[PDB]
RNA sequence: UGUCAACCGAGCGUUGAUCCGAGGAUGUCCGAAUGGGGAAACCCGGCACGAGUGAUGUCGUGUCACCAGGCGCUGAAUAUAUAGGCGUCUGGGGGGAACGCGGGGAAGUGAAACAUCUCAGUACCCGUAGGAAGAGAAAACAAAAUGUGAUUCCGUGAGUAGUGGCGAGCGAAAGCGGAGGAUGGCUAAACCGUAUGCAUGUGAUACCGGGUAGGGGUUGUGUGUGCGGGGUUGUGGGACCUAUCUUUCCGGCUCUACCUGGCUGGAGGGCAGUGAGAAAAUGUUGUGGUUAGCGGAAAUGGCUUGGGAUGGCCUGCCGUAGACGGUGAGAGCCCGGUACGUGAAAACCCGACGUCUGUCUUGAUGGUGUUCCCGAGUAGCAGCGGGCCCGUGGAAUCUGCUGUGAAUCUGCCGGGACCACCCGGUAAGCCUGAAUACUUCCCAGUGACCGAUAGCGGAUUAGUACCGUGAGGGAAUGGUGAAAAGUACCCC
RNA sequence: UUUUGAAGAAUGAGCCUGCGAGUCAGGGACAUGUCGCGAGGUUAACCCGGGUGGGGUAGCCGCAGCGAAAGCGAGUCUGAAUAGGGCGUAUCCACACAAGAGUGUGUGGUGUAGUGGUGUGUUCUGGACCCGAAGCGGAGUGAUCUACCCAUGGCCAGGGUGAAGCGCGGGUAAGACCGCGUGGAGGCCCGAACCCACUUAGGUUGAAGACUGAGGGGAUGAGCUGUGGGUAGGGGUGAAAGGCCA
RNA sequence: CCUGCAUCCGGUGAAGCCGCCGAGUGAUCGAGUGGUGGAGGGUGUGGGAGUGAGAAUGCAGGCAUGAGUAGCGAUUAGGCAAGUGAGAACCUUGCCCGCCGAAAGACCAAGGGUUCCUGGGCCAGGCCAGUCCGCCCAGGGUGAGUCGGGACCUAAGGCGAGGCCGACAGGCGUAGUCGAUGGACAACGGGUUGAUAUUCCCGUACCCGUGUAUGUGCGUCCAUGAUGGUAGUCAAGCGAUGGGGU
RNA sequence: AUAUCCUGAGAGGUGAUGCAUAGCCGAGUGAGGCGAAUUCGGUGAUCCUAUGCUGCCGAGAAAAGCCUCUAGCGAGGACAUACACGGCCCGUACCCCAAACCAACACAGGUGGUCAGGUAGAGAAUACUAAGGCGUACGAGUGAACUAUGGUUAAGGAACUCGG
RNA sequence: AACCAGUGAGAAGCGACUGUUUACUAAAAACACAGGUCCGUGCGAAGUCGCAAGACGAUGUAUACGGACUGACGCCUGCCCGGUGCUGGAAGGUUAAGAGGACCCGUUAACUCCCUUUGGGGGUGAAGCGGAGAAUUUAAGCCCCAGUAAACGGCGGUGGUAACUAUAACCAUCCUAAGGUAGCGAAAUUCCUUGUCGGGUAAGUUCCGACCUGCACGAAUGGCGUAACGACUUCUCAACUGUCUCAACCAUAGACUCGGCGAAAUUGCACUACGAGUAAAGAUGCUCGUUACGCGCGGCAGGACGAAAAGACCCCGGGACCUUCACUACAACUUGGUAUUGGUGCUCGAUCGUAUUGGGCCUCUAACCUCGGACCGUAUAUCCGGUUCAGGGACAGUGCCUGGUGGGUA
RNA sequence: UGUAAGUGCACAAGGGAGCUUGACUGCGAGACGGACAUGUCGAGCAGGGACGAAAGUCGGGACUAGUGAUCCGGCACCUCUG
């Protein structure tokens, strides 16, 4: 849940703000889920972690 | 025949010692440690080739990690194939005083307190290479001037325009003047060729510019990928037809033989070359400098005090050399050397002079109307954060994340919301020296800087003794005199 | 020294020789002397000179001010108002006009002095006269004593107390129960080593930076101890006292 | 005090120190004189100061009183004759007396590294003097097929090829290899020098390996056998990285 | 069935015509030579049989080695005797209940384990003692008070002290 | 016969016993200890350490494990559910993000009047581009209602009503939730207190047994007893003794002289009297007066505000830790939307059949999930990966925005 | 004699009656006391009003208490800017 292996898209560190404008230090990671890749017309797969960016573009194929 | 620091015994050298300059071998063990093991410098092996014993026991020289990337073989559950497994080559594991790039990243303290701020993007850490780095060829400014023309670094522009519990504080840009010259080059798209595959075929009147004609595969027609031409831009440019001008020879192809228009090879003549624009090697110069050395001028002058003249008085000489040190007391002419001249076996680097490599001349020049191209989850939009003076405020621009999501020249983006008219430019791919920053080391120089409680903690046994089981802390110790001639000898 | 007030019984001083304290940086600011120039002064960054010298007009202040502005100008803003007011035209004298509500309104003159270096007092930003804590964060180091647990050994001199079970003689129909011999279960009892620290006297510039002399509790267990291992600071551990962590 | 400039002094005695004599309204001065010394100084006028001490329970070095006062670190206690030598209650020999004796004795592991022996001396040390020493000097000294460890095996635990997770840094744990306080494993008595002893010697034992010779002696090539009975295997001898006991 | 096997204390023979010793001679920092007897009883273990046996629950390491089995290699190997050989690396002095270790010292403390005689004694307590080792580092004198550790004391016995 | 070698009894209080604790002032009435009750846990559990895998709980499965209060054993364990937590009913009101676009304006196409010739100067208006943007939708929390005291908690005063004196020993007044059931009581609780009564010696503010006038005892922060036990606290009795009237004597190590070595704290100065005075209010050092040969040794300690540690007690200023309905945040938990995210069916609505795009429910498998079984990488593997079989399944988890609880942390 | 006290008012500032909003705009010669800024009075001019024939008075209440800086923001208008 840090990076997709793809992309390599790491992720970014802001600083959160309350109500009060007082700063604290927060961090956001990219969305990304365990999906199994559709690269090989050959019908396998392996467990690759993946992000929703590249999945939605396409860049490993659903299947 | 190094040195602390005398002393003895031993020896070499004119047949060139010692010394210094350049290159070359050996180089026990640990230390990324990498035959295996482990509490640093200590224990135990495999393999091959040699040495030794009547044979084991023993001994010498090689070789015996891991990871990643190429290449070859092999192909499990399982069939296609993958993972995985073997053989062989290429690279990497650490260290370094300062200098850079991209991230993470604190608390003391001011506001006479303090949450926002500031301290500060400081200390520190992480991943990173170099001798420098990064950045870089406008989607740049300005405003009706017919302006500038890549980037970087300094001085102004000013403590002003702004910003802030409008407190404490914080702080630009444009323009202008300087250092440098390369206002440089590459790459995907529009279309033909070629190794291919996936396909399908009316498998025949379609693939080739016209005419004579032979046939059914340069597949008839689509798709994705590797390989060579033609193109690289802003007054838009590039691909197709249509006229004009056309500065070597020959061959094979545009299915094929014959004329017309195109594709490709073999030979002049220019073009550059270690180069960013393509890369590899091989044949002949600079008293260019550097790593040592060598030459190098003139008073034993006289008189005086003296232990000692390098002190005082009087006479000389050199000066392309009166900088600086030593010598028994302040030395141009005593010594070391200074001005000046020379000077290298080997090696270094620079520059210049020579085989070789490669694009182009099958090609270049000025026009025309039509059909296609100019960098995809990008630009823009919505939400949440950063840093620009801008501390969400109307919020321009750049950027991190999540959703949605566009077009190709009367297209698109910019001139601090926004609309209309004007003006500038062509992002979503990549290289590029010169102007700048620094010294752990070496060479040469300087001090209205310190002289032993000062000066680096360290003028001597120095990061030693010592303290602390650890990170670590951290001490004081120079002057005899010209030479030791360091007081023979006698006496208590 | 500090005190309104002290020779003090308010503090500092054993003696001696050394070491120890209003400086620096910036074209900064104000003020004050000093030198050139004079309606100008004035150079940075950068070039050429073993050298302090020579060039370098990019910049900054006075030369006109008023008004938030479109602007205007010896005037200007407020304003319907030459109608009074706010700011300015260096200052003065003289000449005329007004009231003499103190002064103002119009003409002519002498005519204005600022700017660079530098000495000195203060001030601005750097810790800015000298020295002086309890505490915060970042990065690292310790469980060889002390706490707990883990694997593996050793240790407890002597002497008493006698459950279940068992066999025998009674009781019963069988028992419970009644006596007789064996057994040594006991977080049982008295008492060595070892371990603990209650009272008491000494020590207190001690022999010892927490002991000694007399007495005091356990001693088969929640026992004692050796060997090697694990537990890291807003945390560990803790039969829990705000203890311990060299 | 250091410096630019111009001057003067100095082995016929320059700088500090200790006196005498004097001098200015002050911080002081003397080119006026005496002893010590041996190597650079003064005046005039400019520029720059780490430029002037008595106190902060200041710091480095040296030294005052209490002071020739307390103590000279237990619970046993010395005495005598002789010797050595300059020195003897503290050293050597001999004779009495006392103390300890679950130690105040004989040993292992951990712990230190030359304290062990021989020879030399007694300015440093021993709480006093020392011929003595756990002071120092110079030399010498440590002997394993069988004792403790390694080459044999393992635990609580540590490392960790692949791998998982994690923004990076990093946390985990498989295969394996490390880790005695354990398991197995083969020697005892006596003698010996100034220092070594299950180590050397004497006497007698035990456990693994290699070579040669000899004797039992079995097969490969013949072939009986047992068979499952022509043919195909075979039970000799080794025997596990595997299974099962211990 | 004391069948058979294993184990196995203790006893007995061998090791040993050897070694050592009480003692006798000369000989002294000491060495040399010679060298007797060595039978029977009592007491009695914290040591052996013993990983035994009997009770109890809180219910009690692994690997290696050894034996065996085949899988599998296999034509030389097994046994016995004799002769002649090899057997690797480190630790090895001295100090150990302390003047040599931990405590700043030549310290009134601590330091895991093994040896345990005689007499009285229940004893590894206590008293004197053998083997064995010590007189441990400032001394000599002196009826002061006072201090500290002991010893004794008529009659009352707790009347002091907050408190036997 | 030396040495060595337990005083005992009678009560009370507290604690059930043996045990452990503040190294270095406190060993207890403190702590734990076996008994019980409640709460929570359905199994890669809850609870943990760790942003994550993972590990413990356990190589176990409620006749167990985690948390809380109590403490052997005996007789027992009263009333109250308003407030706050917890468990249920959310059947209504309120509101976040997101969907949604009523109306409005800016903008110039087109224009509406003069004014020219080739849309502005004195208002209408299309599209596109923008802005605030309203009504409708929502889920949680909050307000509403029941249960729970071995959960945190509370359990009063007021008046009247006996045969002579004594008071309430029944009824009603306010309130809220009720206004102390058993048991005990001048105690480890009691200021007025040495309360009153009986025991103890001559004397008893201590002690023992009772009296109820309980400021301010009380039953799971338990009450009353209780065999045995306690280096726990208080009192009484016999024996004893130098603890006393009342002290005396003897020995050891110092204290003393002699010999040797040779110590520390402090220190402005010194040929450092006293009586009465004088002052920063207590004088060796000042005024008047009295006394007093110089120098030593052994003894005693009133003074020299004697030595020791920039006073702990007080205040000022500044820190640290702690608590909470003080403020502001964070972790954690929790609610919706949105992406991951698929197909078919029933059921509810805003331009009774006609149009509305979002909710509720049931199904299917390919996403995704399973510390489920079996094989392979594999000689040794409870790691890991792959294939397959078997179950869940468009949920859960996880990204982004957001509403709530939140002394767990800052 | 509105609201406490004092100072005043018997001429009124006590009461009664008719009309009317000067409880205006643009200004201000000079003084009052004050460390600072806050606080107090004022003659007189112009516009356009009120009362009164006129002379004349009116910039709130017989007098002294009935209140609050800075910053930020809202509303109307403006011959400012853009
Ligand atoms: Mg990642
Ligand atoms: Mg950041
Ligand atoms: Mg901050
Ligand atoms: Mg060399
Ligand atoms: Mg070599
Ligand atoms: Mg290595
Ligand atoms: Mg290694
Ligand atoms: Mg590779
Ligand atoms: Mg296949
Ligand atoms: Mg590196
Ligand atoms: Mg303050
Ligand atoms: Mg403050
Ligand atoms: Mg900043
Ligand atoms: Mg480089
Ligand atoms: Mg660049
Ligand atoms: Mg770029
Ligand atoms: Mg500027
Ligand atoms: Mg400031
Ligand atoms: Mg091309
Ligand atoms: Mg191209
Ligand atoms: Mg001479
Ligand atoms: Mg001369
Ligand atoms: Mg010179
Ligand atoms: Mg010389
Ligand atoms: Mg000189
Ligand atoms: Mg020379
Ligand atoms: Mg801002
Ligand atoms: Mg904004
Ligand atoms: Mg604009
Ligand atoms: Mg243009
Ligand atoms: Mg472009
Ligand atoms: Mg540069
Ligand atoms: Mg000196
Ligand atoms: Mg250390
Ligand atoms: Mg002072
Ligand atoms: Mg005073
Ligand atoms: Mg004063
Ligand atoms: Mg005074
Ligand atoms: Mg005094
Ligand atoms: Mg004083
Ligand atoms: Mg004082
Ligand atoms: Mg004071
Ligand atoms: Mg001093
Ligand atoms: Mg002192
Ligand atoms: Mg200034
Ligand atoms: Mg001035
Ligand atoms: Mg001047
Ligand atoms: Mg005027
Ligand atoms: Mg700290
Ligand atoms: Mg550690
Ligand atoms: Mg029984
Ligand atoms: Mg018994
Ligand atoms: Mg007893
Ligand atoms: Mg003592
Ligand atoms: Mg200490
Ligand atoms: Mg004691
Ligand atoms: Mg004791
Ligand atoms: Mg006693
Ligand atoms: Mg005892
Ligand atoms: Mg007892
Ligand atoms: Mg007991
Ligand atoms: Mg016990
Ligand atoms: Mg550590
Ligand atoms: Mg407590
Ligand atoms: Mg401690
Ligand atoms: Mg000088
Ligand atoms: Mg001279
Ligand atoms: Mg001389
Ligand atoms: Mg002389
Ligand atoms: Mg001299
Ligand atoms: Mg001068
Ligand atoms: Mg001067
Ligand atoms: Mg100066
Ligand atoms: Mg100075
Ligand atoms: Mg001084
Ligand atoms: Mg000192
Ligand atoms: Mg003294
Ligand atoms: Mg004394
Ligand atoms: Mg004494
Ligand atoms: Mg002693
Ligand atoms: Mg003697
Ligand atoms: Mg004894
Ligand atoms: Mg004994
Ligand atoms: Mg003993
Ligand atoms: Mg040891
Ligand atoms: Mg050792
Ligand atoms: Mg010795
Ligand atoms: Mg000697
Ligand atoms: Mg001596
Ligand atoms: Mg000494
Ligand atoms: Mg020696
Ligand atoms: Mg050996
Ligand atoms: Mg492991
Ligand atoms: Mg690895
Ligand atoms: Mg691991
Ligand atoms: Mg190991
Ligand atoms: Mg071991
Ligand atoms: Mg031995
Ligand atoms: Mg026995
Ligand atoms: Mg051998
Ligand atoms: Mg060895
Ligand atoms: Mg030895
Ligand atoms: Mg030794
Ligand atoms: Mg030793
Ligand atoms: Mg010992
Ligand atoms: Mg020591
Ligand atoms: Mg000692
Ligand atoms: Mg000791
Ligand atoms: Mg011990
Ligand atoms: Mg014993
Ligand atoms: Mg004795
Ligand atoms: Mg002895
Ligand atoms: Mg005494
Ligand atoms: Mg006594
Ligand atoms: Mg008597
Ligand atoms: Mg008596
Ligand atoms: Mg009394
Ligand atoms: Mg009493
Ligand atoms: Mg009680
Ligand atoms: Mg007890
Ligand atoms: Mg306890
Ligand atoms: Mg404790
Ligand atoms: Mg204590
Ligand atoms: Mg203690
Ligand atoms: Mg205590
Ligand atoms: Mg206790
Ligand atoms: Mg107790
Ligand atoms: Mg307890
Ligand atoms: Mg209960
Ligand atoms: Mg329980
Ligand atoms: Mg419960
Ligand atoms: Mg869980
Ligand atoms: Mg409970
Ligand atoms: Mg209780
Ligand atoms: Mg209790
Ligand atoms: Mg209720
Ligand atoms: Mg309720
Ligand atoms: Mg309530
Ligand atoms: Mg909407
Ligand atoms: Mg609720
Ligand atoms: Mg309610
Ligand atoms: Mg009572
Ligand atoms: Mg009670
Ligand atoms: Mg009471
Ligand atoms: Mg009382
Ligand atoms: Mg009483
Ligand atoms: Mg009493
Ligand atoms: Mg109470
Ligand atoms: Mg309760
Ligand atoms: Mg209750
Ligand atoms: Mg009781
Ligand atoms: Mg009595
Ligand atoms: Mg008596
Ligand atoms: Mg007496
Ligand atoms: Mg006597
Ligand atoms: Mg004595
Ligand atoms: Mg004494
Ligand atoms: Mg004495
Ligand atoms: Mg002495
Ligand atoms: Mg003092
Ligand atoms: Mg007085
Ligand atoms: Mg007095
Ligand atoms: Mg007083
Ligand atoms: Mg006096
Ligand atoms: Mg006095
Ligand atoms: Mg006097
Ligand atoms: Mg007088
Ligand atoms: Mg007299
Ligand atoms: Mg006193
Ligand atoms: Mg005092
Ligand atoms: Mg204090
Ligand atoms: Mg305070
Ligand atoms: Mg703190
Ligand atoms: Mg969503
Ligand atoms: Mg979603
Ligand atoms: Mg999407
Ligand atoms: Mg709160
Ligand atoms: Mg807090
Ligand atoms: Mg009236
Ligand atoms: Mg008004
Ligand atoms: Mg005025
Ligand atoms: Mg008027
Ligand atoms: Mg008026
Ligand atoms: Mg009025
Ligand atoms: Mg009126
Ligand atoms: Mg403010
Ligand atoms: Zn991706």
């Amino acid at each position: 849940a840090a990076v997709c292996d793809i992309c390599g898209k790491g992720p970014g560190f802001g600083k959160s703000v309350s109500h009060s404008h007082r700063r604290t230090s927060r961090r956001w990671n990219p969305n990304i889920q365990p999906v199994r890749a559709v690269t090989r017309p050959g019908g396998n797969k392996q467990r690759i972690n993946a992000c929703t960016s590249c999945i939605k573009a396409g860049k490993v194929s659903r299947a």
